[PDB]
């Protein structure tokens, strides 16, 4: 599974294409407080 690293939001999320056509460029991650794991 990928994820992303740092950022604020640019696309504000999917709705079809979106549900995996592209590269690790996906700056919507808005998260933070990843769970249990690496930060």
């Amino acid at each position: 599974g990928a994820m992303g690293s740092v950022d604020s939001a640019d696309a504000g999320g999917g709705s079809g294409w979106l549900t995996g056509w592209l590269p690790t460029w996906c700056p919507t991650s808005t998260s933070h407080l990843k769970e249990a794991e690496e930060k």
